[PDB]
C-alpha cells in the first residue's frame, strides 16, 4: 500500500524509457492548474478545462517541460459547449513561457487567442494555434519563431469561427523561418496563396480559403515539398451539409499548366472540390513521383472518359475521382477512359457519384491488366443493372465495393461530404476476397448469379431487400466463402436447410431479419446450424424471436452467438420448459450474448441448459429484478458475467459459494444499496469488479478483503451513494492507499454526505476527527 | 498507526468524562480560523493570533459550541507587540454568534472594539471585553445580554489604553440583567458608582477610577454581595511605578459610615491606594461575615495605634495593613493597638511598610493570644534593631516575615506597587515553623542570637552579610531546623566542623558564596558534608569553586547536590587527578547537577569516580565539544542525562551499547547533523529523547526502530534543519502517522528545502511523487 496518496486529480504516468513524466488533466473541471504537479513532469495536458489565464507563476518549478497541451480552456461559442461556454478569451501573461527551455511542442488550439502569443522558448518545433483568433499575420509577430518547425494557423475565421474580413499575410511572412516543415492555413478565408514561402517546407494545406487563381511563381521555390493540399477553393456546393459559397459563374480553381513544375519530390496532390472541368496532361511534367491525387467533388465526369493527363501518373498509388457527376444526367453506362490502363502502379481506384443505370464488363476494360489494383470502390453510383459474374477478371483484388446502389434481378459515414474531415477535436476484409452489395435492390437471389464468383472469402448483402425462403441451393457457386453479412433483409426460416452449400463459412450475420418473427404462426427453424460444419461466429440481434419449430440449435463448430435483442422472456415464459435447452447442444460455443431479451427473471433450469465450455455470458440490458447466483455452479467454465444495466438490488452472501471460476464480474447500472457481510470473501480468482453507477452508501473490509482485492486488476466504484461518516474510516483510507486500478477517482468517487463532505471526493478527504 | 494523520494547526484533546471536543489554536500564527475544525468541537481558543474579521461562516459548522476564545486578536498599540502591530480593529461582522445556540463564554479581550458585540445568543453567560474601547454602557446595548451572569468589561480606559473622556453608563443599565453575579469595570475612568446595579451581584470590582465619593445609597440593594473592590481611586501616589494622580488636596475615598450597611454576606473589602486617614468603626456595623479586609497604600500609621474598629471583626481572617507609613517620618517604634487583640479568627496579619527603626517583644503583645494566627509580613519596614528571642510567644505561627530590613547585631516581587495584580494576560514552608531574616544587614551570627528559637524548622538568612568562619558553634539553639537557606552570603569554609551542629538539617544551600572561593590560596573545606548525618538535599550553585582543601565530599545520607555554575573545569584539570574522586563517598546521592561548570571536555575517570546510586546527571550549559558515550557503561543506576546546551555534533553508534539503564536523554541546543545508522537500535529501556534546536536534515527508519519508538513517552524533534527530499520519504510518514507525542508538530517541525517545501511543516507535506 501506498505512502501518500495521490490526491491530485490527474492521471500521472511514467515512462523512464524516454525520461518523461506524462500528467494528464483532460476534461478535469479545472478553474485553476491543478497545485502539487511533479517538477520532473515533461508532457502536460490541460485540455477541456476552463482556466482563464497563462501567469508566469503557471510552469513556475516544472522547468522540464517539453509539450504543453492547453487546448480548448476558451473554445469559440459555435464550436463548443453552450450549456457551459467560455466567459472571456483565454489570458496569456508575458513571460510565461519564455522561461521554460526545454519546450519542443505548445498547443494553444481553441481558446480565442487574437494574437501570435510573444515570448516563447527558442527550442519550440511545434506551435498549434488553431480554433483561434489570429487572422493578421505579420512579420514581426514569427521573429521568436525562429526554430519552428511545425505550424498550425488553420481554423482561424469559417463558418464555425468567423472573423468578418479576409485573412491577412505579410509579404515575406514565413520566408525567414529557415526551419519551417508544416504549415497548415486550413478553413481561414486566405484569398491569395501566401509568398514568398521557405523552400525547407515539406507540407502545405491550403485547403477551405478564399483562393480562386494560382499563380505560375506561387511554388516556385519548394522543391522540397511532399504533400500539398489546395481543397475547398472554388467549391462544387452541390447538396453540401455546410454553408459553402462557390466561386462566381461556378468558375474552377485557375491553376496553370506549369504550377507545379518546382514539386518534383511531391507525392500527395488534393484537389477535392475545385469545381475543376479540365485537368491539363502538363501540370504533371515534372511529378513523376506522385502516389496520392485526390480529383473528388469536381465536374470531371466527361474528362474521366477523356483522362490524357493518366499518361503522366505511372508511379500513382491512389486515385479519388468520386462525385463528379453532372446533375440533370443519368448517364446509361460508365465511360472510362482506355488511358486507366497506363496506372501500372494503382492500388486503389475510387469512382463513387459518377451516377450511371447500367454496369457492363467492356465498361472496366481498361482495368483490366492493372496488376497492383486491390480496391475498386464503384459505391453510391445508382447502378439498376449489373451481372457480377464481370468481377471473375478481378479475383487479385481485396476489396470490390458497390454499397449503396440500386442492383436488383473502411471510410467513415460522411467522408466526401464533410468540411473538414482532418479536423481536429478536444469488418470481413481480412478472410480475403470481399465483394460489397449492401444498401442494394437484390429482393432474389439464384446460384447463377454468384456464377464463376467461386473465388470469393466475404460477401456484404446486408440491406437488401431479400424477402426469401432459402433451402441451401442459392450460393452453390460459393466454395471458398468464410463470411456472409445477412443483416438487413427479411429472412424466411421454413428450412433447416438453409445456408448449407457454404460449406467453408465461418461467419454468418443474420441479424436484423425481425420480419418474419414478428408474425404469428410461421415455421421458424433454428437448428439449420447443424449443417454448418466450420461455422465459428453466429449473429442474430434484433430479430425480436419469440417462438421457434426447433427446441434446440445443434453445433459441433460454433464459438460464438449473438442473441441480443430477441423475446428470450417468451420462448423462457414459466411454465414452457420445451427451450430450455435451446443453446445447451452448441458444445464449442464459449460467447454468449442474450442481453436486450427483456428477461426480468431467469427460469429455473436456464444455467443447467447451457453450453459445457461457456466461458463470457452478458445478460445486460434486461431489466434483471431478481438473480439466483448459487445457479452459476452450473456454469463449471464462466470466466466473464455481464449484468450491467438491470434492477438487481443485492449480490451474493458468499461469491466464492457461486463460482470458482469467475474472474470478471460486471454489476454496473443496477440498484444495489449495500453489499453482504462476506461478499468478496475467499474469492481469489476475482480479477476484475464494476460496482460503478449503483446506490452503495457503505462498503466494509469484511465485504471487500484485501487479500481478495488486493488480486484485482481493476475494481470501478465510481457514481455512488457514498456516505463519508465515521463507519466509512475503513474504505476512505483503503482507496487512498490501494495500488488497486480504480478510474474516475477523482471526478466521480465523490461523498452524498453527511453536510459537510456533500459533493467531495474521497479521496481528499481527511477522516481525523474519528480517531481523536 | 493512524490512518488519516491529524494536519490541523491546532491542539485537539478529547475530555469524554465532560464531552468537551477541546481545540486550542494559542499563538499559532494564524490570518484566518482554520479550516477543518471538528463539527463535535465545543471549546475553541484563537488567542494571539492575527485573525482581521468574524463573519458567520466563522463557526458555521461547529454549531456544538459552548466557549469561544477570540482573546488579543488586535491587542491595543501600548499593550500588545510592536514589531507585529495591529493595522486596523477586529471587524464582527452581523449575525456571527446568533446562530450558535449552546455558546455559554465568549471573550473578546484586547481586540479593539468600539461598541457591545450585538447578536449574541440568549444562553451566554460569560462575556469578557477587557481591553478593547467600549466607554460608553447605554441600556440598548444590553438588552440581548439578558441571561448574563459574569461580565468582563474592565481596562477600557486606562493609561496602557486611553479614551481621552470620563465612563459613561447610563442610569439603570445594568439593573435588566436579573441574572447577573460578577461585575468588574476595573482600570476604567469611572467617576461615579453605577445605579442602580442588580440585587442579584455577588461580586464588584470597580477599582483604579475616578470615584472620589460613594453614595450612602450606592449599594442599599446588593443583599447578595459577597465581594467588593473600591482601590485605587483617590490613590497613595508615592513611589508608584505607574502615572498615578491622586484626589485634589490629597482628600481620602469619601466613603458615609452607613454605606456598607446592606452588605450582610460581604466577606472580601478591598480599599487598597484611597488615601485613608481614619477608618470608621460604624462602617462594619452590619458585616459581621467579613473575613478578607486589605487596607494597604493609604495613611493609616496613625490609625494602626488607635483601630477601634477592630474590636467589630472577630470574623476576620486576613488582615493587610501594608505601606501605611507617614513619608518624613522614621518611627522609633511600631505602636500595636491593644484592639488587634479582638481579632480572635485572624490567621493572617501583614504589616510591611509601617516603618520603624526598633522591634521590641511589647510591641507585638497585643497578638499575644490570637490562637488562629499563622502569618506575621513585618517586611519593608527597615528595623534596624530586634531581638529574635521574642518569637518564642509564636511557636504557634507557620511564617515569621522580616525579609527586606536592616537587622544587625509566597507574594510576587512586585505586589503593593503594581497598578493591577489581578490583570489578565494573552519554598521550604513545608517543614514546619519559618522565620524570613533574608535580604537583611547581619554581619556576624553567635548561638546567643537564635536563644529560645528551638522549635524552628526553617530559618532564611538569604542576603545578609555573613562573611564568617564558621566552627559548628554558630546555630546551637536550632535542633528542630530542617531547612537553612544560607545563600547571597560570604561563607569561610576554613573548618570542616561548619554547620554541625544543626543535628536535624535535611536541606542546606550555600549557593552564591563565591566571594572566598574568587581568591587564591585560601582554605575551603568541602567535605563539612559528612558531619550532617540527615542532610537530603545540597545546593552550592554559582559559588565558582575553582579549589578544595579536601579531596572528597562525604556524605551517608545526601540524594540531591546542585553544583551549577562552579569550576570543576579547573579541579578536573587534565593531569591533575586529585578531585576525580570528589562527588564518589557521596554513597547515597541519586541527583548530580554540574551544570555551567565551563566543561569543554570530561577527563577520563570522572565517571568512574561518581556515586554508585546516581540515577539523574546534567552536564548541561557546559560548551562540551566531546563526549564518551561508551563511559556511560560505569554509571550502571542512571535514569536520565541532560546534555542540552553544548557543542556536541555526534551521538553514539548503538546508546543500547553505552548504557542498560538509560530512560530519558536530552540533547537539545547540540551541533547534531546527522544520527547514526543504528542510533536507537534496541535501546528498550529508553522513554524520552530531545533532539530538539540542532542542525539535523535526515532520521532513516534504522536509527529510529518502530519497536523502540512506541516506548517512547514524547520524542521531540522541533527547530532542526530538516530535507524534505525523496529520502525523507519514512520519516515525513512516520511522523504524520504516529501516536508518539511529538510537540509543535505544526509550528516548529518543518523542511528548511529543496526550495519549492522551504518553510512548510513536514505534517501538511504530500511526498506521492517520491512514489510514482
Ligand atoms: C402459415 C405458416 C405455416 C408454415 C408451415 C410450414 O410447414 N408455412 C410457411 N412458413 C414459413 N416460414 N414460410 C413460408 C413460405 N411459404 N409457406 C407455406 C408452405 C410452404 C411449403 C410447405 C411444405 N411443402 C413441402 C412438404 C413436403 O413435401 C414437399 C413440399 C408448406 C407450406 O405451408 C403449409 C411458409
Ligand atoms: C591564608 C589562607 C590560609 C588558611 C590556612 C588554614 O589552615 N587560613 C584561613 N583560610 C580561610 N579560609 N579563612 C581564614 C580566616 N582566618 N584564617 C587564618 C587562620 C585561622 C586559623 C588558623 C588555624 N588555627 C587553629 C588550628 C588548630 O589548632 C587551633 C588553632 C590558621 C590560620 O591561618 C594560618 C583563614
Ligand atoms: C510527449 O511530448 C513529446 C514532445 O512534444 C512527444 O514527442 C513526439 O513523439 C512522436 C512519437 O510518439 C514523434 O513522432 C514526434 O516527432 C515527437 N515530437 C517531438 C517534438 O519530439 C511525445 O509523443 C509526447 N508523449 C506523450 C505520451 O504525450
Ligand atoms: C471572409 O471575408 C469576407 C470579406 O472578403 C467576409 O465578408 C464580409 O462580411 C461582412 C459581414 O458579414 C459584410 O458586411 C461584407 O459585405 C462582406 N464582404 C464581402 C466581400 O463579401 C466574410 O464574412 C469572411 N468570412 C468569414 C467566415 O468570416
Ligand atoms: C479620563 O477622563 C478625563 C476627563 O475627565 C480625561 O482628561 C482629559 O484629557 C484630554 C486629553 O488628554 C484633555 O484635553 C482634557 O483637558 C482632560 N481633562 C481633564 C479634566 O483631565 C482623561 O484623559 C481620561 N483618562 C484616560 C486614561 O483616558
Ligand atoms: C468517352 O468520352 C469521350 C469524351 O470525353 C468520347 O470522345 C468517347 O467517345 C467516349 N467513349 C465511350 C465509349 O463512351
Ligand atoms: C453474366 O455473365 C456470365 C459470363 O461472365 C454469363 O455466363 C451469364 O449468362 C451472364 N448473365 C446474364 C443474366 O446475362
Ligand atoms: C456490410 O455493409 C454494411 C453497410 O451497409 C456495414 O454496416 C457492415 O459493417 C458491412 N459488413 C462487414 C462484414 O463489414
Ligand atoms: C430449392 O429451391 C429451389 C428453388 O428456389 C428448387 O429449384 C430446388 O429444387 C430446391 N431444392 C431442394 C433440395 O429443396
Ligand atoms: C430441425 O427441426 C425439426 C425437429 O425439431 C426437424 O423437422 C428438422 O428436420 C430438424 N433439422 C435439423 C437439421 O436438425
Ligand atoms: C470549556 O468551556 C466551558 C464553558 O465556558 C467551561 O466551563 C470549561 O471549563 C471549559 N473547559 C476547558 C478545558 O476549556
Ligand atoms: C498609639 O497611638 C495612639 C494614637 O493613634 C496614642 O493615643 C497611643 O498612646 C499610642 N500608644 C503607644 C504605646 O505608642
Ligand atoms: C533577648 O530577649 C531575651 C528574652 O526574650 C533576653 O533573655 C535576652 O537577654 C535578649 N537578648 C538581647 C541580646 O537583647
Ligand atoms: C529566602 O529568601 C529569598 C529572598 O530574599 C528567596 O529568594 C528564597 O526563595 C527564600 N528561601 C526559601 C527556602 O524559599
Ligand atoms: C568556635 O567558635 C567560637 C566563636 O569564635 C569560639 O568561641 C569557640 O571557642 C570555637 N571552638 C572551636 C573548638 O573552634
Ligand atoms: C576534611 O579533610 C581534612 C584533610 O583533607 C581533615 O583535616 C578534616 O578533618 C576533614 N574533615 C572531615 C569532617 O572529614
Ligand atoms: C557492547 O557491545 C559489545 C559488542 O556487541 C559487547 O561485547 C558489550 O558487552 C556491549 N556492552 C554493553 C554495556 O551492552
Amino acid at each position: 500500500a501506498r505512502w501518500f496518496p495521490k490526491t491530485l486529480p490527474c492521471d500521472v504516468t511514467l515512462d523512464v524509457s524516454k525520461n518523461h513524466v506524462i500528467v494528464d488533466c483532460t476534461d478535469k473541471h479545472l478553474t485553476e492548474i491543478p497545485g502539487g504537479i511533479p517538477t520532473n513532469t515533461t508532457n502536460l495536458t490541460l485540455t477541456i478545462n476552463h482556466i482563464p489565464d497563462i501567469s508566469p507563476a503557471s510552469f513556475h518549478r516544472l522547468v522540464h517541460l517539453v509539450e504543453i497541451d492547453f487546448r480548448c480552456n476558451c473554445v469559440p461559442i459555435r464550436l463548443g459547449s453552450k450549456s457551459n461556454m467560455c466567459p472571456r478569451r483565454l489570458q496569456i501573461k508575458p513571460r510565461s513561457f519564455s522561461g521554460l527551455t526545454y519546450l519542443k511542442s505548445l498547443y494553444l488550439d481553441g481558446n480565442q487567442l487574437l494574437e501570435i502569443p510573444q515570448g516563447l522558448p527558442p527550442s519550440l518545433q511545434l506551435l498549434s494555434l488553431e480554433a483561434n483568433n489570429i487572422f493578421s499575420i505579420r512579420k514581426e509577430q514569427l521573429t521568436e519563431l525562429a526554430n519552428i518547425e511545425i505550424l498550425y494557423l488553420g481554423q482561424n475565421c469559417y463558418y464555425r469561427n468567423p472573423c468578418y474580413v479576409s485573412y491577412s499575410i505579410e509579404k515575406d511572412a514565413f520566408l525567414n523561418l529557415t526551419k519551417l516543415k508544416v504549415l497548415s492555413l486550413k478553413d481561414n478565408n486566405v484569398t491569395t496563396v501566401p509568398t514568398v514561402l521557405p523552400s525547407t517546407l515539406t507540407e502545405l494545406y491550403l485547403y477551405n480559403n478564399m483562393i480562386a487563381e494560382i499563380q505560375e511563381d506561387d511554388f516556385n521555390n519548394l522543391n522540397q515539398l511532399q504533400i500539398l493540399d489546395l481543397s475547398g477553393n472554388c467549391p462544387r456546393c452541390y447538396n453540401a451539409p455546410f454553408p459553402c459559397t462557390p466561386c462566381k459563374n461556378n468558375s474552377p480553381l485557375q491553376i496553370p499548366v506549369n504550377a507545379f513544375d518546382a514539386l518534383t519530390e511531391l507525392k500527395v496532390l488534393r484537389l477535392h472540390s475545385n469545381s475543376l472541368q479540365h485537368v491539363p496532361p502538363r501540370w504533371f511534367k515534372n511529378i513523376n513521383n506522385l502516389q496520392e491525387l485526390d480529383l473528388s467533388q469536381n465536374f470531371l465526369a466527361k474528362e474521366i472518359g477523356d483522362a490524357k493527363f493518366l499518361h503522366f501518373l505511372p508511379n500513382l498509388i491512389q486515385l479519388d475521382l468520386s462525385f463528379n457527376f453532372e446533375l440533370q444526367v443519368y448517364r446509361a453506362s460508365m465511360n472510362l477512359s482506355q488511358a486507366f490502363s497506363s496506372l501500372k502502379s494503382l492500388k486503389i481506384l475510387r469512382i463513387r457519384g459518377y451516377v450511371f443505370k447500367e454496369l457492363k464488363s467492356f465498361q472496366l476494360s481498361p482495368l483490366h491488366n492493372l496488376q497492383n489494383l486491390e480496391v475498386l470502390d464503384l459505391g453510391t453510383n445508382f447502378i439498376k443493372i449489373a451481372n457480377l459474374s464481370m468481377f471473375k477478371q478481378f479475383k487479385r483484388l481485396k476489396v470490390i465495393d458497390l454499397s449503396v446502389n440500386k442492383i436488383s434481378p473502411v471510410l467513415e459515414q460522411l467522408y466526401y461530404f464533410r468540411y473538414d474531415k482532418y479536423a481536429r477535436s478536444c469488418s470481413c476484409y481480412k478472410y480475403g476476397q470481399t465483394l460489397d452489395l449492401s444498401k442494394n435492390s437484390i429482393f432474389f437471389i439464384k446460384s447463377s448469379d454468384f456464377q464463376h464468383l467461386s473465388f470469393l472469402k466475404c460477401l456484404n448483402l446486408s440491406g437488401n431487400l431479400i424477402s426469401q425462403t432459402l433451402n441451401g441451393s442459392e450460393f452453390q457457386p460459393l466454395a471458398e466463402l468464410r463470411y456472409l453479412d445477412f443483416s438487413n433483409n427479411r429472412l424466411d426460416l421454413l428450412h433447416s436447410t438453409a445456408f448449407e452449400e457454404l460449406r467453408k463459412l465461418e461467419v454468418l450475420d443474420i441479424s436484423s431479419n425481425s420480419h418474419y418473427f414478428q408474425s404469428e404462426g410461421i415455421t421458424h427453424m433454428l437448428n439449420f446450424t447443424k449443417n454448418l460444419k466450420v461455422l465459428q461466429k453466429l449473429m442474430m440481434n434484433d430479430n425480436d424471436i419469440s417462438s421457434s419449430t426447433s427446441r434446440t440449435m445443434e453445433s459441433e463448430s460454433l464459438r460464438t452467438l449473438e442473441f441480443r435483442g430477441n423475446h428470450l422472456d417468451v420462448l423462457w415464459r414459466d411454465g414452457d420448459n420445451r427451450y430450455l435447452q435451446l443453446f445447451k447442444n452448441l458444445l464449442k460455443l464459449e460467447e454468449l450474448d442474450i442481453s436486450k431479451n427483456s428477461l426480468s427473471f431467469l427460469p429455473s433450469g436456464v444455467f443447467d441448459g447451457m453450453p459445457p465450455n461457456l466461458k463470457n455470458l452478458s445478460l445486460a440490458k434486461n431489466g434483471l429484478k431478481s438473480f439466483i447466483w448459487e445457479k452459476l455452479r452450473y456454469l463449471k467454465n464462466l470466466e466473464t458475467l455481464d449484468l450491467s444495466h438491470n434492477q438487481l438490488t443485492t449480490v451474493p452472501e458468499r461469491l466464492s459459494n457461486c463460482s470458482r471460476s469467475l474472474k470478471n464480474l460486471i454489476l454496473k447500472n443496477n440498484q444495489i444499496r449495500s453489499l453482504t457481510k462476506y461478499f468478496l470473501q475467499d474469492a481469489f480468482q476475482l480479477r476484475y469488479l464494476d460496482l460503478s453507477s449503483n446506490k452503495i452508501q457503505m462498503i466494509q473490509k469484511t465485504s471487500f478483503p484485501e487479500n481478495v482485492l488486493n488480486n484485482l486488476k481493476m475494481l470501478l466504484l465510481h457514481h455512488n451513494r457514498f456516505l463519508c461518516t465515521c463507519d466509512a474510516v475503513w474504505f476512505v483510507w483503503w482507496v487512498q492507499h490501494t495500488e488497486v486500478t480504480i478510474p474516475y477517482l477523482a471526478t466521480d468517487v465523490t461523498c452524498v454526505g453527511p453536510g459537510a463532505h456533500k459533493g467531495q471526493s474521497v479521496i481528499s478527504l481527511d477522516l481525523y476527527t474519528c480517531e481523536l
